[PDB]
């Protein structure tokens, strides 16, 4: 009984931000709050990627170790003050979003989480909160520091929170045969892990962590927009690429 | 081996004292990294606010739609006051990093009974300094209440058994009488009869400090004076000194 959202980094913004359609998300999620629980996080957007390129956080910690601890800072405090426009937005449209700084509960080993903190996410969904995570720096055991990504979190939450669905706001309606900017693309109403592997074979970190999530949800791409289609994902409508859960 | 410093919300606002910080960050630079250092500051003029309008310490009761409302905003303005003293710190060249205390603690009547300390000692271990803020959170008795930073500082003294504990004041230290009254004479050795003998007779701090003496030495310092921090980190004659108690 608990749906986890993850809004897309082009989706809420490309340092800019598009505060009509995160309106939008939070209209769409008050018809359902608060007989439904929400996890949401949001992608790093156009506040970490310029700092966390500039200072090459993916490379670990490695020759001018200072200058990336500086600016490993500098790129969490970006993400934060992005994570305060989206919550000050939720919070205007009478939803109660709740900061969730994902530094702080996560550790990283080869990109994903091996070792997380769960018990205030918890309480913060029994509260009736609506807590909000972001992909983010965080602290990895291999290399020093890395970039955690949306979909490692979402993927790590869902195979302990075992969510009812997971929704992916994208900046396309779904999944596509082939690249969308390519003329004869198609999208794919029903993804099975048949069409996953022969695309995965020729985003990829998408297809990769939803085959993973899939084991233990349902799981949704659509474009996040169009108002109408979280709305219709959460009420298990037809609408973008559906992955169902894995049997 | 490690040291936590706490700044008292006086000192770094009461408003943003910008020099102060910067003291604090130019002493604290003359035993990075040798040594490690917990940073935790209080509300200042940016928590004590929300945290006194939206009536957080009732807990979860009244009007609670509008509680978790202002819940969320009191977390925001902590987090905004918070990136201040960061981006401070880091002009400065000290790698500081935001820990949301939100994020990893959890309270009962006004105390921390749950606690996530694994990525600050990541943080500790890759050379970075942790810095934590009174926040609001999570509890379990009233739902939600007002985690100040004395019981932060405490609950870290507990687990992490810190060298020291350093509380910068907006005075010399802990005084006889009240720094108010003219005669007031200014403790330099600090003992448990007289903190009894001082209560019985603020209190707040001088009982976590009763508790967290039974594992670091700690320290009453004057924030407002550059060199005190440096004074007190190195053990010599500064403000008020409370031993490790013994038996
Ligand atoms: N077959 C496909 N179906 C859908 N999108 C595709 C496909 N092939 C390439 N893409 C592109 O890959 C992108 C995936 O975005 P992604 O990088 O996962 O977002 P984020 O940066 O938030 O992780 C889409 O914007 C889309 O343009
Ligand atoms: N016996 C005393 N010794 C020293 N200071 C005192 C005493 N009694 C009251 N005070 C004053 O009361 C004020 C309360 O400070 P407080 O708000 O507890 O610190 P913080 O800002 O860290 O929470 C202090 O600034 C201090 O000047
Ligand atoms: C700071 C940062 C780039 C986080 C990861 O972003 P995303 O969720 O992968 O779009
Ligand atoms: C959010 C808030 C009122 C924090 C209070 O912290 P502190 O007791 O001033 O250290």
């Amino acid at each position: 009984h608990m749906i986890i959202i993850k809004l897309g980094g082009s989706v809420i913004s490309d340092y800019s931000f598009h505060r009509h359609i995160v309106e939008q998300i939070a209209e769409e999620i008050a018809q359902f709050y608060p007989d439904e629980s929400f996890i949401l996080v949001h992608g790093g957007g156009s506040f970490g990627h310029p700092n966390a390129r500039e200072y090459k956080i993916t490379e670990g910690l490695v020759g001018d170790v200072d200058r990336k601890r500086i600016g490993f800072s500098k790129t969490h405090q970006a993400m934060l003050k992005l994570n305060d426009l989206i919550i000050q937005t939720f919070l205007e449209k009478g939803l109660p979003a709740y900061s969730v700084s994902s530094s702080s509960i996560f550790l990283l080993e080869n990109k994903e989480v091996v070792y997380g903190e769960l018990e205030i996410l918890r309480k913060l969904l029994e509260l009736k909160f609506i807590p909000v995570l972001f992909g983010d720096t965080a602290i990895a055991l291999d290399k020093g520091i890395d970039i955690l990504s949306g979909d490692q979190i979402v993927s790590y939450l869902a195979k302990m929170l075992k969510p009812s669905k997971v929704i992916f706001l994208m900046d396309v309606d779904g999944i596509y045969d082939r690249n969308p900017k390519e003329r004869d693309a198609k999208l794919i109403e029903e993804l099975n892990v048949e069409e996953i592997r022969h695309l995965l074979e020729s985003i990829g970190n998408k297809l990769r962590e939803a085959l993973k999530i899939a084991k233990h949800s349902e799981v949704y791409f659509i474009n996040g927009k169009v108002k109408e289609n979280l709305g219709k994902a959460i009420r298990g409508e037809k609408v973008g690429t559906r992955l169902r859960k894995l049997e």
